[PDB]
């Protein structure tokens, strides 16, 4: 009587002992692939009717760091996909306002989107899924749920999914992740698979009557038709884990007549800005170009990499928040100009070449931060402790490089770690 | 038993990835495990520098350095290579007489033009040099434990010779591990030595038995052990050092440490020859890494040798015969990103429909098929030639879906970036 999950086998399957917070199982748990070392992932987008905050931000910089460890540390091979909502109330009344048009707002406010995603060095997905390039796709998903009675059609045209129906089944239960969060309807908790469409409002054709997708129809079906039946990895803010997550697996459950379509269902803690969160409907949001216009991007991932990616976060405007990134940001920037400037000038044969304790003690402290950074990735992406012992390391050799005659064969590869490190981070020096 | 026998290291607590390597232990491919954790200690033998390094030299070299950027990049190894420089030699002293420059001198120009012909190939450095007229202290010392352990004898003259005799009583102790059909002052003819007394006008060192200069095999016993200690994971070269140089290595590390393996896994790359016989200085048959620079890039030069398996021997076709695969691969790989780069700038969201169509599906399955494809063939005894193919046949199908189909923008960088990321592996530099 309440919702079980079931971990995938280790049979056959890459093993890494990486433990991630899982929403399904609200705890940490072994990762396990679905199928050999390939990690199938979905990822909400933006609803593209203004400019992105640093909110946005924080999870978009948060998950593209998880998705560089898991393909650049641990050489997992990873499929992503994001929707770009492009169709949506807020796209329609941002467009009378403006009297701009639909398509013209959703398409501006796009671009600026992948335009801020760059300045943060944040990665593209393999797929960009357009609601709107899929809304034949949604009314066929929409036709299968129906034609497994667990969902209804209003006499207006809407189509609501039927929880009771669904809770019925004992292969089933609705609000896997936060099940206490639960006239034309039958109950009041159906929400809309498809809904009808007013004469004055933008629609779209359907076996039911002229109509537009629900809010959360959109998701289940785009992963459904890239991903299939189980997706690995699904992500979004904690805000989105009822009811859009919640109601994505109904949805996708109800499709497929399974019992789980996500295995691993992970979520960013909110940045919150003086307590509550970064929200355009606060009015309390600071923009990802404002924020460019004081910092620049290693210092913003810096301060992401800082605060773990599923704990909340606190900005204190001001810069208070920013003068440790600005500090890391600078000890890392003359850091690498030494140790490049060493590398490069060095010359073996004025250089005398045995090796020496020093040598030994500094390649021991090496291999020794090399596995503390193993075990905090393996630890739920611990960035915030892999960044320290970047940082104890390279107070050890910025001694070494000024005191020490140095092994030039030594330092390189100590840059080489370092930059797969903070490549793995996404930072850029 | 007449035969030696191999301990292959535990496989608990140890990073295990499948890896098989032709060990010339086993004289087989045999599952790859460290000795600890997922360390790999590597002792690699360097140059003897007293003259130009030419294109068989190079072929060792880079066909090592893949093979390191494989174990550390793609695997995820964490590898301490270290290459020491025989920079005393009868032959380094014979030229500097002829030149009057000066023994250090001499040596120490010839080991500058070496690095710099392997920065020229992008060959990476190792951990740790070792030059040996640094260790010569450490050798003597060396030599004095392996006399203590009774595997050694001083002639009157102040030279000192192992026991080859002494050393094959012991069970612990096998000679002559991987060639073992290959076996005056002396007790017998198989014996060699660890120290020389010194010829007049040659430069000595100061020792117990008197003035002298190392022998031939003893540095590399003493550097590798002094850094690396009792076990090392890979210890590599050419072939033509197997015996007797490596050989005799073993048996004086297992004399010094009185142990029965002080190497996992001994890896001994082919010979490149030219019209049918070694490439050599003695024969007379040999293209300068420098003289070879001046024709062809560095890319092409790697891809010379990724093309062949770094275990198996390769003929050079000189004039360009052989090179001229080589550049038509690596100016296919230019207009690769050259074409691919343009794409990615060019494309507008608004100019395109994203929808993630049958063609980019095809590609997409195409794309993660070469990557387990590559991982088949790393896995395979660190085979490039196929893994190179792979790339190839990838590449020709990106080209092709970039022409006429509608690109999904994110698919083509995830590409490219693998493809770096190979390339990386390779030394190749687009
Ligand atoms: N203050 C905040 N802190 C952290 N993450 C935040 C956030 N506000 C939204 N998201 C997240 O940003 C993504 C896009 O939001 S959306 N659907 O376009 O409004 C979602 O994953 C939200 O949870
Ligand atoms: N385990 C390791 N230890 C030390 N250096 C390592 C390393 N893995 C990669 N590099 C290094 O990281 C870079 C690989 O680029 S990438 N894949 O896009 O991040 C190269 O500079 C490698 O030498
Ligand atoms: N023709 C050839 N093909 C491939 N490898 C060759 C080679 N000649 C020498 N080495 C190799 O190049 C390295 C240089 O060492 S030394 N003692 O200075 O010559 C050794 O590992 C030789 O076996
Ligand atoms: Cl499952
Ligand atoms: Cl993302
Ligand atoms: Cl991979
Ligand atoms: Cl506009
Ligand atoms: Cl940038
Ligand atoms: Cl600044
Ligand atoms: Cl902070
Ligand atoms: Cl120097
Ligand atoms: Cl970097
Ligand atoms: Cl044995
Ligand atoms: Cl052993
Ligand atoms: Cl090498
Ligand atoms: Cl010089
Ligand atoms: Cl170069
Ligand atoms: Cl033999
Ligand atoms: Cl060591
Ligand atoms: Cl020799
Ligand atoms: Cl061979
Ligand atoms: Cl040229
Ligand atoms: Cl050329
Ligand atoms: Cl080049
Ligand atoms: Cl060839
Ligand atoms: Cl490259
Ligand atoms: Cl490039
Ligand atoms: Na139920
Ligand atoms: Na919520
Ligand atoms: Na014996
Ligand atoms: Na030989
Ligand atoms: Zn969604
Ligand atoms: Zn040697």
């Amino acid at each position: 009587s309440l919702p079980k999950w079931n971990q995938p086998s280790k049979e056959g399957k890459k093993i890494t002992n990486l433990f991630v917070n899982n929403s399904l199982t609200h705890s940490k748990v072994e990762f396990i692939p679905q199928e050999g070392n390939k990690i199938k992932w979905y990822a909400c987008g933006p609803t593209v009717y203004d400019a992105a905050h640093l909110g946005h931000a924080r999870t978009y910089v948060s998950f593209d760091i998880i998705r560089r460890i898991l393909v650049n540390y641990f050489k997992y091979d990873v499929f992503m996909v994001i929707n770009i909502t492009d169709i949506d109330d807020k796209i329609i009344k941002r467009s009378v306002e403006e009297k701009i048009g639909f398509t013209e707002l959703a398409r501006k406010w796009e671009y600026e989107f992948w335009e801020d995603m760059k300045s943060l060095n944040v990665l593209l997905p393999t797929a960009i899924t357009r609601v709107s390039e899929y809304v034949g796709d949604i009314v066929k998903y929409i036709e299968k749920i129906i034609e497994n009675k667990y969902a209804y059609v209003s006499e207006e045209g809407s189509v609501y999914f039927d929880i009771d129906e669904f809770k019925k089944s004992e292969k089933h239960f609705y609000a896997r992740m936060e099940p206490l969060s639960v006239k034309k309807k039958k109950n009041a908790y159906d929400f809309a698979l498809w809904k009808s469409s007013k004469p004055n409002e933008p629609h779209w054709d359907s076996p039911w009557g002229k109509g537009r997708p629900g809010w959360h129809i959109e998701c289940s079906t785009m992963a459904s038709n890239i991903l299939g039946d189980v997706l690995d990895i699904h992500s979004g803010g904690i805000d989105l884990r009822f009811p859009h997550h919640d109601n994505e697996l109904a949805q996708s459950e109800a499709f497929f007549d399974h019992s789980q379509w996500v295995n691993y269902f992970l979520h960013s803690g909110h940045l919150h800005i003086e307590g509550l969160k970064m929200s355009k409907s606060l009015k309390n949001f600071i923009t990802i170009k404002n924020m460019l216009t004081k910092y620049t991007s290693n210092q913003i991932r810096i301060l992401f990499l800082l605060n773990k990616w599923d704990n909340f976060m606190n900005y204190s405007p001001n810069g208070e928040s920013m003068v440790q990134c600005i500090e890391i940001d600078k000890s890392f920037t003359n850091f690498f100009a030494i140790i490049l400037m060493k590398i490069k000038n060095f010359d073996l044969n004025s250089c005398n070449l045995y090796w020496s304790d020093a040598d030994n003690k500094l390649n021991l402290l090496f291999r020794q931060t090399k596995n503390k950074i193993h075990e905090h990735f393996l630890d739920n992406f611990n960035t915030p402790d892999a960044l320290l012992a970047i940082q104890k390391l390279i107070t050890e050799i910025n001694i070494y490089m000024d005191k020490e005659k140095i092994q030039i064969g030594l330092l390189l590869e100590i840059k080489h770690y370092i930059n797969f490190i903070f490549d793995t981070f996404g930072l850029i020096y």
